[PDB]
């Protein structure tokens, strides 16, 4: 499977093989567990991982939700966090916190199975993609899938069970020949892809969409925040799919995609059919400050070294 | 119940006993009146009425919205405001102006029962937070009811909900909207705060509160930043704090939804200075809003 | 019939009588065509075309939603629409770009149509009283609301019927959840407390009357929001207008037999109406930038 070595498994790290969980447990069949998707970056300081307690935060914010109890203090969980990369000895890696709902019982309702149970793993990128394929631009398609209702299932957390529309979309997306699916909310307007958050440009001006039943990324926070630092305008409004096929740019951000642009969508292109000047600035600023090169924005990083 | 004492019926003062109105009246039975909420707050220099032009506004905007006839200018209903509260005494105390549609008739349509008529009553008038549960009634879309409107009919949804609210052991209800996005309570508008940023809800379908209003002026005055946007039921369980303003619930404190604690669990320091701010408005000790008051005395 | 003249088909102008095309065209079957709306006006240098170029841009972008080939470069449709002026004489009239699926085939499909066949055609050119209507504009994954695409208008057609069978001006459409959306051919603005509230886009055109609208608003130091907004929020309202290309500014003045504010036209839509006609017909050096002069 995936390579990850040692697990912190809800205190102490184990080796991979002993990192399993009853096939009775309440999240295996239910979708009650929450998780963080979380970077470490190396720099010549070594890893440094991005954001922290933003995502550390949002993860207490996701169990909440869920009235699930993490028997772990944030701080508990943040040395874990970075411990999973020094023991593992790891320099850039993807970081996957998870808090699940065990098996003391299957009855839907998963308050008796309080304390959560919880795992911090971590694994190396096989491969990255390069400034071609950058360029070329990633190719969307409006999926039939639509983002759930902010009374549905909670939008603003990072939910197990959330993901099966994710995953329907994304299947949906590639099976259609493109690279990611563009959910629409149940009204028809632009909610964002399977699991990145969207952006347009438009007349020197960029657009975040507003949070609707979105999740609040914090790879569109720090981009936000660096266009601004920038100099460029930022809006933030509500989006239908023609404003994005007749828009300058269009990109996506998140923590596996940073700031990826898209270059197509339900096969018209966007502006000129590849990456543009605005997207591709923002995504090497957007590295600069992941990777260490960026002073302004070292308070967002923390350093496992 | 009610120790209303004189009431103001369509011109003139009468006590609370003779102040009737026929059980054939056209609002009795199909919701058509429209009414507002208005308080009169003990001062130095004796009651004040606050933002009384705004309210009297909004009652004849309500009219308006069904197409009702209030037949008395602006300018006598409020000096039949004041009035009600000097007539009884009061210093402290809530305001209840009603404009129904009459017995003249009782087919749906109210036109023919024009003129409305008119009455105006009135009565003697935190850390730990209200508590508050989602509905299962959501308000109105803008298109079924005038949301912006304080309309009789309208509140039976505002009944049904805080009913539920009440019987599951909550203080207030938290409506949604049919799409599923936070609305606001049975009769209070809502506000979070994130990071220091406070964040007013949409007007949406909700109705547009005189003390939403005064709320943001008086964060913006404080040197708040405020940002009005549309809101999820869990982008408030994770907000540092979160408020609800009204004319009856002035700037409260909203320490828990659906049991989930907001922030600490209790009061927090932004709605709490909010409202102190507010309380110093509305009894007179805010020179720089004193332009909100009407003093009866 | 409309007195159209010289009328630009797929590159050459020809007399109206000329300027048909095939009944089996899949734009005349399934409304597969695109199109704009764009106005000259007499100045004391000659006649000045409106924000020409927002217009051809917006144009190929109506064509793109459709995946529709135009197989003209903008500039040569540019040039079309200044001879489209020119060649018939014209000082203020109101110019009608089209562009549309042909007849190779009627499968619903419009691909296999493909290059779309194009023509500009041009002709000489109280408060308004809304009612809203009982049809709703579409919503954003039904049709392509920011697209000028002709199937679209069936929408504004029934409104429009409905709002003039109902004895008023102009129809008030509201999107399906409820809210206040557009006129069958017009962006809403209301004022209320002296602010001015544009209507965000939600289903809506992205109007150029409506940017001019907001930038001659800024310009004369008023202060301008966007907003979502209900029916309730315009009948309680200081002051109701739209504005189009064709519509200019136009006051509106009652709501469903509800009157706005007084009654009659404001202040605030009157100005920016007037403000708006001094623009277009270059009075105004701060709004060169938006005219072409066809002389
Ligand atoms: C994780 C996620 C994102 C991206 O958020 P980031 O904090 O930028 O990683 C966006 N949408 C969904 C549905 C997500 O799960
Ligand atoms: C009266 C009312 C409010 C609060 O408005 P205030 O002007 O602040 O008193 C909020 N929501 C509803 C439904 C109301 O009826
Ligand atoms: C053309 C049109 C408008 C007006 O846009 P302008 O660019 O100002 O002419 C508004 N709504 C619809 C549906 C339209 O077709
Ligand atoms: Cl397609
Ligand atoms: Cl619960
Ligand atoms: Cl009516």
């Amino acid at each position: 499977q995936i390579k990850a070595g040692l697990i912190w498994m809800n205190g102490a790290f184990v080796p991979q093989e002993e990192a399993k969980t009853s096939v009775l447990s309440h999240a295996l069949h239910y979708g009650t567990s929450v998780f963080e998707g979380i970077r470490a970056y190396e720099t010549a300081k070594g890893p440094a991982i991005f954001r922290l307690k933003e995502h550390v935060k949002r993860f207490y914010n996701s169990a909440k939700v869920l009235r699930m109890e993490i028997p772990f203090a944030p701080e508990e969980l943040e040395e874990a966090i970075k411990e999973v990369v020094r023991r593992n000895g790891y320099r850039s890696c993807y970081i996957r916190p998870l808090a699940w709902m065990g098996a003391k019982a299957l009855g839907v309702n998963p308050l008796p199975n309080n304390p959560a149970e919880v795992m911090v793993a971590a694994w190396e990128w096989g491969a990255y993609l390069g400034e071609e394929a950058v360029r070329k631009g990633a190719r969307l398609i409006t999926s039939s899938w639509a983002r759930f209702p902010a009374n549905v299932m909670p939008g603003k957390a990072k939910v197990g069970g959330n993901y099966v529309n994710s995953a329907l979309a994304k299947m949906e997306a590639v099976a259609a020949g493109a690279d990611e699916a563009l959910l629409l909310d149940e009204e028809g307007y632009v909610a964002e892809g399977s699991g990145e958050n969207l952006f347009f440009v438009r007349d020197g001006v960029i657009y975040a969409l507003e949070h609707s039943v979105n999740l609040e990324g914090i790879t569109r926070d720090s981009v936000i925040r660096i266009a601004k630092d920038l100099g460029y305008e930022v809006q933030v409004v509500r989006a239908t799919r023609d404003q994005l096929y007749m828009a300058d740019e269009v990109f996506m951000t998140g923590t596996a995609a940073e700031v990826t642009p898209v270059s197509m969508i339900d096969w018209r292109p966007i502006g000129k059919g590849t990456a543009g000047p605005v997207a591709l600035r923002l995504r090497e600023v957007y590295l600069e400050a992941v990777t260490g090169r960026r002073p302004e924005y070292e308070g967002w990083l923390t350093y496992v070294n």
